[PDB]
């Protein structure tokens, strides 16, 4: 159904990885490896869980190595598609290299792409990560480790509770098993996506403020770009079948911080002991709602 090698050159052409290369590689891998070794241990505390494998490696990707470790990954979200076909096709390759190429211009790291995030190392697209800081006038360590934070505090929430990929990886079959029915899917992937962003953005808040002078600065600099990467999270999303609606922000956060102000962090941590304990869209709207029911349990 699709060319993918047709694809892979408009994803390589559109990324413009030529006018991008990374400088200073090796001084760029100390501090990101420095970076990971202190930010690891804090999430760990804090979440008070440790990951199945530390992260012992890290690579500093440009615009090219990001797509040339990501595109066999990125086709495979169409594989239920291109089955589904089987039981112009350059045209096609065109528009989804493009939009690829376009996505390696703009990724920063790991966790930027739900789609791709579904252990042992963490990247970093140091060029994008260069133009950011520097397009906002934020501090070269203070922008990287907040980085880096971001991208452990996602790693953990991906890989620290090993139901959290198994039950997406079923919301994903079942989309595709094709109404009320494919609405119940598309609210659960929803608000799967709006906790890891509202809990990792909490993390971040009590994690990355005691380390960041310029923690303040960061967040209010960088909002933009997080209702951007949210909107590219959904695009990747419909592109493949999923037509469903990311939401915004603070929607997946206040509901955090709503229950962890009224219950602490141990109760709010209760939403990563089983998918069940996930809110709905409304108790994230609500997060009343999801104090009691959790209350009921036992």
């Amino acid at each position: 159904l699709i060319d993918w090698e047709q694809a892979r050159q408009a994803a390589l052409r559109l990324s413009q990885w030529e006018q991008a290369p990374v400088d200073n590689r090796a001084f760029r891998r100390e501090q990101y490896a420095r970076m990971v070794a202190l930010s690891e241990p804090l999430i760990a505390d804090y979440l008070g869980v440790r990951l199945p494998e530390p992260v012992s490696r890290i690579f500093v990707f440009d615009r090219r190595e990001w797509l040339e470790a990501n595109i066999v990954s990125f086709s495979q979200l169409f594989r239920p598609i291109e089955e589904m076909y089987e039981k112009s096709s350059k045209l096609l390759g065109v528009q989804i290299g493009g939009l690829l190429g376009y996505l390696a211009q703009r990724v920063l790291g790991q966790y930027d792409l739900s789609l791709l995030s579904a252990g042992g190392s963490l990247y970093f697209v140091e060029p994008n990560i260069a133009r950011v800081q520097q397009q906002l006038g934020l501090s070269d360590e203070d922008f990287r480790l907040w980085i880096t934070l971001h991208e452990m505090t996602h790693a953990f929430e991906f890989e620290a509770y090993p139901w959290v990929r198994t039950y997406f990886r079923e919301l994903l079959e079942q989309n595709f098993a094709l109404t009320p029915e494919q609405r119940a899917v598309f609210d659960r992937i929803q608000a799967l996506m709006s906790l890891i962003e509202g809990y990792g953005n909490h993390v971040m808040n009590a994690v990355g403020r005691r380390l960041l002078p310029s923690f303040n600065q960061i967040e209010q600099q960088i909002a933009q770009r997080q209702r951007q990467r949210t909107m590219l999270d959904q695009m990747v999303f419909r592109l493949t079948g999923l037509d469903l609606k990311l939401a915004q922000y603070q929607q997946g956060e206040a509901f955090v911080n709503a229950v962890v102000a009224a219950r602490g962090i141990q109760f709010a941590s209760r939403v990563w002991e089983r998918p069940e304990n996930l809110p709905s869209m409304d108790e994230i709207r609500n997060p009343g709602q999801w104090i009691v029911r959790m209350d009921r349990e036992g």
